[PDB]
């Protein structure tokens, strides 16, 4: 997407401008995301989400209610259209308003004082959430980059190792890669280690990980004693 401007007519432009915003996101480098919603449409759902996004980024919090407001206006018609029909095709319109009345909180989460005491009880809501969400690799991953975008994955990983092993159980590459360099990315976290020790055996690399899972053994072994409670 660094190659289109030239014959970049507008239509075509408002055409590729939230794709490339999204990937732009992905990327995780945010001044393009301004020149791309500069260009993005003026009424689009993915243009409140992705405003959303970068309002959070730059932590406001004073206009991005307005206009996380202004998505509720506009919400409310397609969800009085798509209510009448079957849960199945309604399922859509359930995960999208779930996960917009979760980034009210995420933003609610930066609150000033202390930000050190509710940890006890509001941490684990998401997590509940996601597990009774049911296992799909896309929501599931776009839902996970949400959080990931306010809370450190470093200390969030006792769920990301639960990501990548259903990740492969479904059984794709690119998506494994990208969470598995970003969970190890010294000599420590044995989760997080075990990790790959599961993934090249599921890639196929078997011959090496004979020798590796022994000696990654033995250490663990030598660790705990050769011959805090629930740390």
């Amino acid at each position: 997407a660094s190659e289109k401007w030239g014959t970049a007519k507008p239509e075509v432009k408002k055409a590729m401008a939230p794709l490339a915003a999204g990937a732009a996101w992905g990327l995780e480098q945010w001044d393009e995301i301004a020149q791309y919603t500069s260009v993005m449409k003026s009424q689009s759902p993915d243009k409140e989400f992705y405003d959303a996004i970068l309002c959070l980024h730059r932590n406001n919090f004073k206009k991005a209610e307005v206009h996380i407001f202004n998505a509720r206006d506009l919400l409310v018609t397609e969800l009085s259209a798509l209510v009448n029909e079957s849960y199945n095709r309604a399922y859509n319109v359930v995960v999208r308003a779930q996960i917009i009345a979760e980034l009210e909180e995420i933003i609610k989460y930066k609150k000033l004082p202390q930000n050190s005491d509710k940890r006890l009880t509001m941490r684990e809501t998401w997590n509940t959430r996601l597990l009774g969400c049911q296992k799909n690799i896309d929501v599931w991953q776009r839902i996970l980059r949400v959080r990931s975008l306010v809370i450190k994955p470093k200390e969030d990983a006792q769920v990301r190792i639960k990501f990548a092993n259903l990740c492969r159980k479904s059984g794709r590459m690119a998506l494994a890669k990208k969470v598995l360099n970003t969970l190890l990315e010294a000599k420590a976290s044995p989760p997080v280690v075990y990790a790959q020790l599961k993934y090249l055996w599921a890639t196929g690399l078997q011959d090496e990980a004979l020798k590796q899972l022994i000696n990654f053994t033995s250490r663990m072994a030598h660790d705990l004693g050769l011959d805090v409670p629930r740390h």
